[PDB]
Protein backbone atom coordinates (compact mmCIF):
# COMPACT_ATOMS: atom_id res chain seq x y z
CA UNK A 1 0.00 0.00 0.00
CA UNK A 2 1.14 3.89 -0.72
CA UNK A 3 4.02 4.92 1.82
CA UNK A 4 4.98 8.80 1.99
CA UNK A 5 8.02 11.07 2.99
CA UNK A 6 8.41 13.89 5.09
CA UNK A 7 9.71 17.81 4.32
CA UNK A 8 13.44 16.24 5.14
CA UNK A 9 12.90 12.93 3.04
CA UNK A 10 12.36 10.27 5.80
CA UNK A 11 10.37 7.44 5.23
CA UNK A 12 6.79 8.18 7.23
CA UNK A 13 6.42 4.57 9.13
CA UNK A 14 5.92 4.30 13.37
CA UNK A 15 6.01 0.23 15.12
CA UNK A 16 3.32 -1.90 13.39
CA UNK A 17 3.93 -0.94 8.96
CA UNK A 18 5.28 -3.51 6.89
CA UNK A 19 7.66 -3.10 3.85
CA UNK A 20 7.76 -5.51 0.85
CA UNK A 21 5.03 -6.94 2.74
CA UNK A 22 7.60 -8.95 4.59
CA UNK A 23 8.95 -6.90 7.43
CA UNK A 24 7.81 -6.19 10.43
CA UNK A 25 8.65 -2.95 12.64
CA UNK A 26 8.57 -3.73 16.16
CA UNK A 27 11.25 -2.00 17.77
CA UNK A 28 13.30 1.54 17.11
CA UNK A 29 17.22 0.73 17.27
CA UNK A 30 18.99 3.94 16.34
CA UNK A 31 18.64 7.16 13.89
CA UNK A 32 19.97 9.98 12.32
CA UNK A 33 21.22 12.31 9.25
CA UNK A 34 21.26 8.90 7.23
CA UNK A 35 17.60 7.75 8.23
CA UNK A 36 16.48 5.46 10.82
CA UNK A 37 17.53 1.72 11.91
CA UNK A 38 14.36 -0.23 13.10
CA UNK A 39 13.94 -3.91 14.37
CA UNK A 40 11.41 -5.98 12.12
CA UNK A 41 10.31 -9.97 11.99
CA UNK A 42 11.03 -11.34 8.53
CA UNK A 43 8.14 -13.00 7.82
CA UNK A 44 9.46 -15.05 5.20
CA UNK A 45 11.86 -16.39 7.18
CA UNK A 46 9.53 -17.57 10.07
CA UNK A 47 9.31 -14.34 12.30
CA UNK A 48 13.37 -13.84 12.64
CA UNK A 49 14.47 -10.50 13.99
CA UNK A 50 16.48 -8.39 11.79
CA UNK A 51 17.80 -4.72 11.87
CA UNK A 52 17.01 -2.96 9.21
CA UNK A 53 18.68 0.24 8.03
CA UNK A 54 16.54 2.51 5.87
CA UNK A 55 17.81 5.61 4.44
CA UNK A 56 16.82 9.27 3.29
CA UNK A 57 15.34 10.02 -0.16
CA UNK A 58 18.06 12.38 -0.77
CA UNK A 59 21.23 11.91 -3.48
CA UNK A 60 24.34 11.62 -1.44
CA UNK A 61 22.88 9.27 1.31
CA UNK A 62 21.60 7.31 -1.16
CA UNK A 63 24.73 6.85 -2.69
CA UNK A 64 26.84 6.67 0.21
CA UNK A 65 24.92 3.26 0.70
CA UNK A 66 25.31 2.11 -2.95
CA UNK A 67 28.96 1.79 -2.05
CA UNK A 68 28.04 0.62 1.58
CA UNK A 69 25.98 -2.72 0.00
CA UNK A 70 29.27 -3.01 -2.40
CA UNK A 71 31.03 -3.89 0.52
CA UNK A 72 28.67 -5.89 2.35
CA UNK A 73 28.16 -7.97 -0.93
CA UNK A 74 31.95 -8.38 -1.64
CA UNK A 75 32.03 -9.77 2.52
CA UNK A 76 29.13 -12.13 2.04
CA UNK A 77 31.22 -13.64 -1.20
CA UNK A 78 34.58 -14.26 0.95
CA UNK A 79 33.40 -14.92 4.42
CA UNK A 80 30.96 -18.09 3.08
CA UNK A 81 32.00 -20.15 6.51
CA UNK A 82 30.76 -17.24 8.22
CA UNK A 83 33.94 -16.96 10.61
CA UNK A 84 35.36 -13.34 9.99
CA UNK A 85 33.25 -11.94 12.25
CA UNK A 86 31.97 -9.43 10.21
CA UNK A 87 27.97 -8.15 9.97
CA UNK A 88 26.11 -10.43 7.64
CA UNK A 89 24.03 -9.05 5.42
CA UNK A 90 21.17 -10.54 5.29
CA UNK A 91 18.49 -8.73 2.43
CA UNK A 92 18.94 -5.32 0.90
CA UNK A 93 16.05 -3.22 -1.64
CA UNK A 94 15.37 0.71 -3.37
CA UNK A 95 12.22 1.01 -1.41
CA UNK A 96 10.84 4.22 -2.93
CA UNK A 97 14.11 5.93 -3.04
CA UNK A 98 15.15 4.51 -0.04
CA UNK A 99 17.71 1.90 0.54
CA UNK A 100 17.00 -0.87 3.07
CA UNK A 101 19.58 -3.11 4.42
CA UNK A 102 18.89 -5.59 7.14
CA UNK A 103 20.86 -7.81 9.01
CA UNK A 104 21.00 -10.17 12.23
CA UNK A 105 19.63 -8.97 15.64
CA UNK A 106 22.61 -8.78 17.71
CA UNK A 107 22.99 -7.16 20.97
CA UNK A 108 24.61 -4.27 22.84
CA UNK A 109 28.13 -2.70 21.29
CA UNK A 110 31.15 -2.61 23.77
CA UNK A 111 30.54 1.25 24.58
CA UNK A 112 27.09 0.80 25.52
CA UNK A 113 27.85 -1.80 28.15
CA UNK A 114 30.64 -0.16 29.30
CA UNK A 115 29.19 2.97 30.45
CA UNK A 116 26.36 0.79 32.31
CA UNK A 117 28.92 -0.68 34.05
CA UNK A 118 30.06 2.39 35.29
CA UNK A 119 32.99 2.94 33.14
CA UNK A 120 34.85 0.04 34.76
CA UNK A 121 36.42 -2.14 32.32
CA UNK A 122 36.52 -5.30 31.16
CA UNK A 123 38.94 -8.62 32.43
CA UNK A 124 42.09 -8.46 30.63
CA UNK A 125 40.68 -12.21 29.48
CA UNK A 126 38.28 -10.49 28.14
CA UNK A 127 40.09 -7.95 26.46
CA UNK A 128 42.33 -10.47 24.93
CA UNK A 129 39.23 -12.44 23.75
CA UNK A 130 38.01 -9.14 22.14
CA UNK A 131 41.29 -8.00 20.86
CA UNK A 132 41.30 -11.42 19.10
CA UNK A 133 38.46 -11.38 17.30
CA UNK A 134 39.04 -7.39 16.22
CA UNK A 135 42.78 -8.91 14.76
CA UNK A 136 40.88 -11.38 13.03
CA UNK A 137 38.14 -9.41 11.64
CA UNK A 138 39.92 -6.70 10.06
CA UNK A 139 42.68 -8.90 8.69
CA UNK A 140 40.01 -10.55 6.71
CA UNK A 141 38.83 -7.28 5.23
CA UNK A 142 42.28 -6.30 5.06
CA UNK A 143 43.59 -9.22 2.70
CA UNK A 144 40.10 -8.26 0.42
CA UNK A 145 41.85 -4.36 -0.39
CA UNK A 146 39.39 -3.20 2.27
CA UNK A 147 39.77 -0.18 4.97
CA UNK A 148 36.36 0.22 7.62
CA UNK A 149 38.11 3.45 8.89
CA UNK A 150 35.21 4.14 11.39
CA UNK A 151 36.25 1.67 14.16
CA UNK A 152 35.12 2.27 17.51
CA UNK A 153 33.56 0.90 20.83
CA UNK A 154 30.00 1.58 19.08
CA UNK A 155 30.55 0.05 16.04
CA UNK A 156 31.59 -3.46 18.17
CA UNK A 157 28.35 -5.12 18.94
CA UNK A 158 28.46 -8.34 21.33
CA UNK A 159 25.92 -11.44 19.82
CA UNK A 160 24.48 -11.54 23.23
CA UNK A 161 25.29 -8.43 25.71
CA UNK A 162 23.78 -10.83 28.61
CA UNK A 163 25.99 -10.01 31.81
CA UNK A 164 26.31 -11.48 34.92
CA UNK A 165 27.19 -9.63 38.77
CA UNK A 166 30.21 -9.08 40.65
CA UNK A 167 30.08 -4.62 38.71
CA UNK A 168 29.01 -6.57 35.42
CA UNK A 169 30.66 -9.21 33.14
CA UNK A 170 29.31 -9.96 30.33
CA UNK A 171 28.73 -14.18 29.68
CA UNK A 172 29.86 -14.32 25.88
CA UNK A 173 32.88 -12.23 24.80
CA UNK A 174 31.58 -12.55 20.76
CA UNK A 175 31.63 -9.27 19.01
CA UNK A 176 30.58 -8.25 15.72
CA UNK A 177 31.90 -5.91 13.69
CA UNK A 178 29.47 -3.01 11.88
CA UNK A 179 28.33 0.00 9.95
CA UNK A 180 30.60 -0.48 6.86
CA UNK A 181 28.82 2.95 6.06
CA UNK A 182 32.22 4.46 5.70
CA UNK A 183 34.83 1.41 4.24
CA UNK A 184 36.89 2.17 1.22
CA UNK A 185 38.42 -0.11 -1.23
CA UNK A 186 41.92 0.29 -1.96
CA UNK A 187 41.39 1.68 -5.78
CA UNK A 188 38.73 4.88 -4.81
CA UNK A 189 38.06 8.09 -3.63
CA UNK A 190 40.20 8.46 -0.32
CA UNK A 191 37.69 10.67 1.87
CA UNK A 192 40.44 12.84 3.58
CA UNK A 193 39.61 13.18 7.40
CA UNK A 194 38.12 9.79 8.35
CA UNK A 195 37.76 7.81 11.44
CA UNK A 196 36.11 9.97 14.86
CA UNK A 197 38.56 12.17 16.81
CA UNK A 198 39.63 9.33 19.30
CA UNK A 199 40.30 6.73 17.17
CA UNK A 200 41.75 8.59 14.81
CA UNK A 201 45.56 8.18 13.40
CA UNK A 202 48.59 10.35 13.23
CA UNK A 203 48.97 10.25 9.09
CA UNK A 204 45.07 11.28 8.86
CA UNK A 205 45.89 14.73 11.15
CA UNK A 206 48.59 15.01 8.59
CA UNK A 207 46.57 14.76 5.81
CA UNK A 208 49.75 12.28 4.58
CA UNK A 209 47.48 9.36 2.90
CA UNK A 210 45.80 6.45 5.36
CA UNK A 211 45.27 2.97 3.79
CA UNK A 212 44.78 -0.34 5.86
CA UNK A 213 47.35 0.70 8.95
CA UNK A 214 44.03 3.00 9.99
CA UNK A 215 41.89 0.95 11.45
CA UNK A 216 45.10 -1.10 13.28
CA UNK A 217 45.62 2.41 15.17
CA UNK A 218 41.97 2.33 15.81
CA UNK A 219 42.17 -1.06 17.03
CA UNK A 220 45.08 -0.32 19.68
CA UNK A 221 42.97 2.87 20.83
CA UNK A 222 39.84 0.57 21.48
CA UNK A 223 41.71 -1.71 23.59
CA UNK A 224 43.73 0.80 25.45
CA UNK A 225 39.66 1.84 26.42
CA UNK A 226 38.30 -2.18 26.75
CA UNK A 227 41.62 -1.76 29.55
CA UNK A 228 41.33 1.10 31.45
CA UNK A 229 37.44 2.45 30.70
CA UNK A 230 38.31 5.42 29.47
CA UNK A 231 39.39 6.74 26.17
CA UNK A 232 43.38 7.12 25.43
CA UNK A 233 43.23 10.32 23.53
CA UNK A 234 40.35 12.57 25.56
CA UNK A 235 40.96 15.61 22.72
CA UNK A 236 38.83 17.58 20.36
CA UNK A 237 41.93 20.00 18.89
CA UNK A 238 44.58 18.28 15.91
CA UNK A 239 47.26 20.20 18.22
CA UNK A 240 46.58 18.47 21.53
CA UNK A 241 45.84 15.52 20.14
CA UNK A 242 48.98 15.21 18.36
CA UNK A 243 50.71 17.12 21.48
CA UNK A 244 49.28 13.89 23.66
CA UNK A 245 50.75 11.62 21.43
CA UNK A 246 54.21 12.51 21.78
CA UNK A 247 53.66 12.65 25.66
CA UNK A 248 52.41 9.05 25.81
CA UNK A 249 53.85 7.58 22.63
CA UNK A 250 57.34 9.68 21.62
CA UNK A 251 58.98 11.88 19.27
CA UNK A 252 56.80 11.76 15.63
CA UNK A 253 59.60 10.60 12.92
CA UNK A 254 60.77 14.13 11.57
CA UNK A 255 59.90 12.52 8.09
CA UNK A 256 56.24 12.94 8.76
CA UNK A 257 56.91 16.49 9.69
CA UNK A 258 59.14 17.45 6.93
CA UNK A 259 55.87 16.25 4.76
CA UNK A 260 52.68 17.60 6.17
CA UNK A 261 51.08 20.67 4.25
CA UNK A 262 50.28 20.54 8.34
CA UNK A 263 53.25 23.18 8.73
CA UNK A 264 51.03 25.46 11.25
CA UNK A 265 51.23 23.46 13.83
CA UNK A 266 55.17 23.07 14.03
CA UNK A 267 58.22 25.37 14.34
CA UNK A 268 61.77 24.58 13.70
CA UNK A 269 60.64 20.65 13.56
CA UNK A 270 58.93 20.90 16.92
CA UNK A 271 55.17 21.08 17.86
CA UNK A 272 53.68 24.64 19.38
CA UNK A 273 52.78 23.82 22.37
CA UNK A 274 52.46 26.11 25.63
CA UNK A 275 53.30 23.70 29.12
CA UNK A 276 52.91 26.64 31.25
CA UNK A 277 49.22 27.35 30.03
CA UNK A 278 45.48 26.18 31.41
CA UNK A 279 45.52 23.31 28.66
CA UNK A 280 49.35 22.63 29.54
CA UNK A 281 49.14 21.95 33.28
CA UNK A 282 46.36 19.45 32.17
CA UNK A 283 48.14 17.75 29.47
CA UNK A 284 51.51 17.49 32.03
CA UNK A 285 49.34 15.69 34.50
CA UNK A 286 47.07 13.62 32.88
CA UNK A 287 49.11 12.47 29.35
CA UNK A 288 51.61 9.75 30.36
CA UNK A 289 53.87 6.79 28.90
CA UNK A 290 51.71 4.21 27.80
CA UNK A 291 53.27 1.87 29.82
CA UNK A 292 52.73 4.12 32.99
CA UNK A 293 48.34 2.43 32.24
CA UNK A 294 48.95 -0.86 33.34
CA UNK A 295 47.43 -1.70 36.45
CA UNK A 296 49.31 -4.64 36.97
CA UNK A 297 53.11 -5.90 36.74
CA UNK A 298 52.75 -9.37 35.17
CA UNK A 299 53.12 -10.78 31.76
CA UNK A 300 49.69 -11.20 30.32
CA UNK A 301 49.72 -6.92 30.89
CA UNK A 302 53.46 -6.40 29.49
CA UNK A 303 52.33 -8.74 26.48
CA UNK A 304 49.39 -6.30 26.13
CA UNK A 305 51.07 -3.55 25.95
CA UNK A 306 53.46 -4.39 23.63
CA UNK A 307 50.86 -4.77 21.34
CA UNK A 308 49.01 -1.95 21.87
CA UNK A 309 52.14 0.22 21.18
CA UNK A 310 53.33 -1.63 18.00
CA UNK A 311 49.20 -1.14 17.01
CA UNK A 312 50.31 2.68 18.06
CA UNK A 313 53.33 3.24 15.53
CA UNK A 314 53.38 6.75 14.46
CA UNK A 315 54.88 5.83 10.77
CA UNK A 316 51.74 3.60 9.35
CA UNK A 317 54.83 1.99 7.22
CA UNK A 318 56.25 0.88 10.73
CA UNK A 319 53.38 -0.03 12.41
CA UNK A 320 52.13 -3.65 12.93
CA UNK A 321 49.97 -5.78 10.66
CA UNK A 322 47.21 -7.37 11.70
CA UNK A 323 48.59 -10.58 10.56
CA UNK A 324 50.97 -10.04 12.01
CA UNK A 325 49.28 -9.05 15.54
CA UNK A 326 47.60 -12.79 15.42
CA UNK A 327 51.03 -14.63 16.19
CA UNK A 328 51.68 -12.11 19.02
CA UNK A 329 52.69 -13.83 22.19
CA UNK A 330 49.18 -11.67 23.83
CA UNK A 331 47.50 -14.28 22.14
CA UNK A 332 49.42 -17.45 23.48
CA UNK A 333 47.27 -16.57 26.57
CA UNK A 334 43.84 -17.80 24.57
CA UNK A 335 42.19 -20.95 25.51
CA UNK A 336 41.37 -23.87 22.55
CA UNK A 337 37.60 -22.36 22.22
CA UNK A 338 38.82 -18.62 22.04
CA UNK A 339 41.46 -19.82 18.94
C1 LIG B 1 21.69 -1.42 16.81
N1 LIG B 1 22.37 -1.27 15.52
C2 LIG B 1 22.68 -0.08 14.88
C3 LIG B 1 23.28 -0.35 13.67
C4 LIG B 1 23.33 -1.78 13.53
C5 LIG B 1 23.72 -2.64 12.50
C6 LIG B 1 23.54 -4.00 12.63
C7 LIG B 1 22.95 -4.52 13.77
CL1 LIG B 1 22.60 -6.21 13.84
C8 LIG B 1 22.57 -3.69 14.82
CL2 LIG B 1 21.79 -4.36 16.20
C9 LIG B 1 22.76 -2.32 14.70
C10 LIG B 1 23.73 0.76 12.74
C11 LIG B 1 24.71 0.33 11.73
N2 LIG B 1 25.46 0.08 10.90
C12 LIG B 1 24.36 1.82 13.69
C13 LIG B 1 24.71 3.08 12.88
C14 LIG B 1 25.91 3.90 13.33
N3 LIG B 1 26.45 3.45 14.62
C15 LIG B 1 26.75 2.02 14.60
C16 LIG B 1 25.49 1.19 14.52
N4 LIG B 1 23.27 2.17 14.61
C17 LIG B 1 22.42 1.30 15.19
O1 LIG B 1 21.45 1.70 15.84
K1 LIG C 1 34.30 12.84 22.40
Amino acid sequence: RSVEDDKEGHLVCRIGDWLQERYEIVGNLGEGTFGKVVECLDHARGKSQVALKIIRNVGKYREAARLEINVLKKIKEKDKENKFLCVLMSDWFNFHGHMCIAFELLGKNTFEFLKENNFQPYPLPHVRHMAYQLCHALRFLHENQLTHTDLKPENILFVNSEFETLEKSVKNTSIRVVDFGSATFDHEHHTTIVATRHYRPPEVILELGWAQPCDVWSIGCILFEYYRGFTLFQTHENREHLVMMEKILGPIPSHMIHRTRKQKYFYKGGLVWDENSSDGRYVKENCKPLKSYMLQDSLEHVQLFDLMRRMLEFDPAQRITLAEALLHPFFAGLTPEER
